[PDB]
Formats: structure tokens, C-alpha cells, sequence
């Protein structure tokens, strides 16, 4: 859940 985090925070 860090890459969900991460992913979340992330552009387009």
C-alpha cells in the first residue's frame, strides 16, 4: 500500500 499511496500522487 506505499505503491497505492505512491500511485495516487502520481500524474495522469
Amino acid at each position: 500500500e506505499l505503491l497505492k499511496k505512491l500511485l495516487e500522487e502520481l500524474k495522469g
